[PDB]
């Protein structure tokens, strides 16, 4: 056994516990419900469940405002349930990781409250305090629309505290060794229960120094290396993912020193992928995808980029872009499609006007580009979303299972539902739900499952090289993935029209391509250009 | 001006006036409404409107039971409306034809009523009467499940009359010359109003002779040759279409003498086309389509096969087949989906379980095979059925125009609709309507429009020859259509998996194929087999 | 403890087995489903289940065309299921009766097929045959729009047979003693299995005589008296109901000789009740009910009228009327709602524009008038119709149980349902279903349940006398029912406005009226007129 770098050949499934399955029938989904649905996740073929935060919380910012790192919110069950989840998932070959906010806690966290009645106390300097609001002035305000702050004054203490997020999410003093030790305790808590890892949230903002930007500080990276060391020590085969809402170049540093193969975070996310793909389809040219592929620095051997088909990170409803390193920076807002969903999280089918061909194109690229892919619950059946509530952050509607009441999510009265089931004439459950999808062999779900299965039989997709093929046609993106004798050819049409692509496949002369979906043998590769024909927004996968 | 064989390059649009548009707002569609929608039909691109029966009728058999040939059922408007319709159609480059039942009339038709009241008077021999039921004993009973004999006894006259159809649809004695002129009289009436032709319904059964089974009799054919002669004489550019629920070999005689180029019916329908495509897609092999293309006899130069995507005839809800000449006779039966539709008219998308890819495949074929195609109203946006309405009607539901009340068909109270609008979660109007389709550029409606338009620009599709290209892959049907410098290549994949097809296009060496949908110029044809790649159920059109 | 006249205090529940519950999940309801739902029928409080025809049948006429009297349509289960239905119902205090067509059978019945093949055999004179078309000329044709004769000629036999219904329902020759004995055999077969009785269908037409109209003939009544004698001899406590779509004066003979207390049919239906209540509500005056109450002859002591809230009997879709004896004959016609549902079965709530107050008024009267009431399945929660499924079948939609898929009727795929579930925005299952109804204490269902239980605690409703109270207010119908110390006062407002009624109750001077719904004691009855106040379409029940 033993698999230290399993995340390199993993497909992750991000799930909102509150919204996946309700067993108690109280209108809120729970760990037991998720446990009851493990059989589906196995059928789908995913390798790791990624839990959105379930920690105790006032729920004032999506539950990313944590009040107790070691207590599970009563709505979702108890720690006994969680242990059973990790165990039954493992028995099914499925791992479990979770979001965990490292930078800040809610103001309703006991440490906060105990950092203000007595500054003398052991918790007294757990947060960042200053008599003036002038310190750290070159740090931008993240929530510029709501916070005039980054220092706000607390009366019961009689001083200002620091927060890069909302005023009810005070930052933690990471210069304080007791904080470095308490937080590291928290990680151990969950690792002891058997969790396979975390996504460390908001780690760019851990340390602040006068004179700097107060993100990505070398003191910060030092702390994470500390975290990798301890975890590697006490627990085998665990994973640390970084959420860094930054250009993938400032992000490459969260992987640590490349000489060791990686001694910091295992994964971080490559946020510009979806916006650049979006861009490619609109202009019908491969270059926006080509550029980031080429302008991304190399990362340590044992690290991985995470990719998902969304335009915003979730702790900050922002698109990750950069005025000086993103050549498409100004172009995104000149798509009135793109500019209407700015601050809003949208599910994949809505982002693509429910175009099946485009859904396949985007998901095909997601599963084949160099990295480890994340599916968001509901996308595999074409679920929609529901702005209006909350929102900017919902897309947290109940998973749509059957055409029965409440889509089969709960047997409760609809009035008791935490969020309503979508009843829309296009994405509503009477038309879009997992059971209908499963029974129809031509559905998006069955297609996705087949694709996930093709990818599992080919470790090259997570482990292999990426070399893009020159091609006379700007509308087609063709590349090859090779992981020692396991080689695939991936061809993608960004145009809405049928397109020829002529490939110089002379490196593979003599090979007989086998198409992945159907197992059919194509003519052998000779030395003259090979003609592939794709329909609008089509793609093919070939084994060589 | 000057165009006698216009129907050869025409695309027809079959419409139920009752169900297309309601202007009076009484719940029933009318000629006034159709006129109002002529701008749409022009936009869509069709060449000829084919009207379902609008004559005065007891409506006991779909309006195919005519009680007066010269009156429009008041429900639909008046003869002024009909004349304004034809004129406004012609202004737009649209012609108009109608179904007309030649064989029999309603029993409620005044000719019958007079042939029961006055056996000796002028109508006494308009129908076939006899003292016995012992006659023409070799004629099968068509509606064998409802009708015990082809003779039925009338209490008022005291004799049996003949009916090959229902008891309330007595046959006309075509041995009586007064009947032949009365019917020609009927034809002229409508031709004088400007109608561009008819589909003569149920003509295989015009004459009966002892010793014969009473179908396709030479006396029938002579009468039809007679009909064209007078029509050609008195009216320019008219068309006679024959509805013959018969095997395409028995049908070919309705075209007349090949020496004349055609002196009988201009068009007849090739009924087995759809079942063969259906079976071919199911078996994923070209053979069922190839076979009819090759085993169908040549027809006169100025005649053409009519094709449409349905499995049944509309007057006799029967699939056209033949035990001695149909390679597939017993095989339609082994197909669970085929067998489930008794003798039920279904619309295309229900017939294909709403598979967008197959809808395109089948329609590409309808539009590219040798003949003149018929579209059924609603298919162009993917309308469904309502089988629970039965007697066809399944398929005679209201056109779904907008997402407003009654799909935009009428502003009436739903309780007064002649038939209800489909509200189904899959084909229901809140999801499927012309307005949603038009605003979505990727919609089926817009696709159908592009298709009809490229077809219009290439008269080869209606006038040209058919040459099937040999290919090692049995799953793909590839053919060429050529009409003197107008040559197109059509390639169709019957497999649900991607398939390569290698074509020998050396007859076209040097040509740079141009794909019709996007106008992209493909690589030049060399001496080697040309490789086209198709996705599951895909197709391409190339100009040469 | 025998209870020979149990039907006098019974409330019947009419159920379409096909449409009540689906256990097999094949889209068709079955006896097993009905057995499974017996606990609900007990909960509601009904005393007898009445089954619509369940016999083997080609179903060309609602199953009233019987092809085997001793076989159950496989679609519904087998005789084993039936035996279990009778047993499980009886266990719960519920009896079971069924429709049985006495007069005619399907032409697909083995007796017929052997009566036309072999005139010499044992079945040769089972049907009414003739060499001529002229016999029995004074009988109207019932289905006059469809049928030209009451005689139809059979080609295999070479003679005419007799049929008062559709031509595929040939009449049985009851002059033949073997037919008279075959039908009693049919009757005993079911009685042996434990059925508690029958509604004998179409018995007015059993015998035909030259000289008459062939209804209501003494030979017919004699036979029914003969049938009753045999049933009473061999089986205890059974009931025979006659469906005679006739004026209540012509119907009374079916109760037999009054001297014996009743020696023919136990029950027959009073068809004008509902049309008269309907008119009474429309004109807002008591008189139309007063009149049929006055023109209804007294019936033998052990006989009972059957009442239900419908305007048509179900075998013919005709309203009972009589131009010379029904003073309202022409008034039904000037009545626009009435005239639009002329040959259509409608459920109670549609018939009353879904007015809950009127649903209560009509149901209150149904339960208080002299007779034994029949509830139709679905009316108790306010189900609607679907007239587009053909004016019989309009009212045969699946029972709506839960808000889950297919209203909880079946777990099948919707395409497989025998008829669709109503999805209308007023009566659709998402708004109207038993589960929603039972959970709401203010619902029509819970009301109906209470009402039935109140009726059960007072046998006077079925056994007592009926005396109408004179009152100056024409809008109120007030009556008293007395059965030896069980005395109730019923007051009903036919106006849509509040109304006073002043009653002379001196017969009950000293009594403290107790209202049934709530058990509140009203002021004692004095020598002065007693004042009751009712809301629009209101009613009260008082115990004295």
């Amino acid at each position: 056994p033993r698999d230290p770098y399993w995340y390199k050949h993993a497909v992750f499934y991000e799930v909102l516990v509150r919204g996946f399955s309700d067993s108690n029938d109280d209108g809120t989904g729970d760990l037991r419900g998720l446990i009851n649905r493990l059989d589906y996740l196995q059928w789908l073929g995913i390798d790791c469940i990624w839990l959105l935060p379930i920690y105790q919380s006032p729920l004032r910012d999506g539950g990313y405002d944590i009040s107790d790192y070691t207590k599970i919110l009563p709505e979702f069950g108890d720690l006994g349930d969680f242990v059973e989840l990790v165990d039954e998932a493992h028995r099914r070959g499925i791992r479990v990781i979770a979001d965990l906010v490292m930078n800040h806690t809610s103001d309703q966290h006991p440490w906060f409250q105990a950092s203000r009645t007595d500054p003398d106390g052991p918790y007294g300097d757990f947060y960042m305090w200053s008599d003036t609001d002038d310190k750290y002035p070159d740090a931008r305000i993240i929530f510029v629309d709501t916070e005039v702050s980054n220092w706000t004054y607390d009366p019961v203490r009689g001083q200002y505290y620091w927060h890069r997020f909302f005023s009810h999410q005070p930052d933690l003093n990471y210069d304080n060794p007791a904080v470095q030790e308490a937080m590291l305790e928290v990680l151990r808590f969950w690792l002891d229960l058997g969790i396979d890892g975390f996504r460390l949230d908001a780690v760019p903002y851990l340390y602040a120094r006068e004179g700097t930007n107060c993100e990505n500080l070398p003191e910060t990276h030092a702390y994470l290396k500390r975290v990798r060391a301890e975890v590697d020590r006490l627990y085998p085969d665990r994973v640390l993912l970084a959420e860094a809402n930054q250009w993938p170049a400032d992000v490459v540093e969260y992987f640590g020193d490349p000489a060791t193969g990686g001694d910091e975070c295992h994964m971080a996310f490559h946020f510009p992928v979806m916006p650049r793909i979006f861009m490619a389809v609109r202009r019908e040219q491969r270059y926006p995808i080509s550029e980031i592929m080429a302008q991304t620095p190399k990362i340590p051997e044992n690290c991985q980029w995470g990719i998902f088909l969304r335009n915003h990170d979730e702790l900050t409803l922002e698109m990750v872009t950069d005025e000086e390193r993103d050549y498409m920076y100004a172009e995104y807002a000149k798509d009135p499609r793109m500019k209407a969903n700015i601050g809003i999280r949208r599910r994949l089918a809505p982002l693509l006007d429910n175009d099946r061909n485009q859904l396949e194109l985007f998901t095909a690229l997601l599963l084949s580009l160099p990295g480890s892919p994340v599916l968001y619950y509901g996308d595999e059946i074409g679920m929609g979303d529901n702005i209006w509530l909350g929102d900017r952050d919902s897309v947290r509607t109940p998973m749509q299972w059957t055409p029965d009441r409440n889509a089969g999510f709960s047997r409760c009265d609809p009035a008791r539902l935490y969020l309503p089931v979508i009843m829309d004439p296009i994405y509503g459950y009477q038309a879009v739900n997992v059971e209908a999808q499963q029974r129809n062999p031509g559905s998006l779900l069955n297609w996705t499952r087949k694709m996930i299965e093709i990818r599992k039989r080919h470790p090259v997709f997570g482990l292999g090289s990426y070399v893009e093929l020159p091609a006379s046609n700007p509308s087609v993106l063709a590349f090859v993935r090779e992981y020692g004798d396991d080689r695939v050819l991936c061809v993608n049409n960004l145009s809405r029209f049928p397109q020829p692509v002529e490939l110089d496949l002379r490196r593979f002369e003599g090979c007989t391509p086998v198409e992945c979906m159907g197992g059919v043998q194509f003519p052998a590769i000779g030395e003259l250009p090979y003609l592939l024909t794709l329909p609008g927004h089509g793609f093919y996968w070939f084994v060589l």
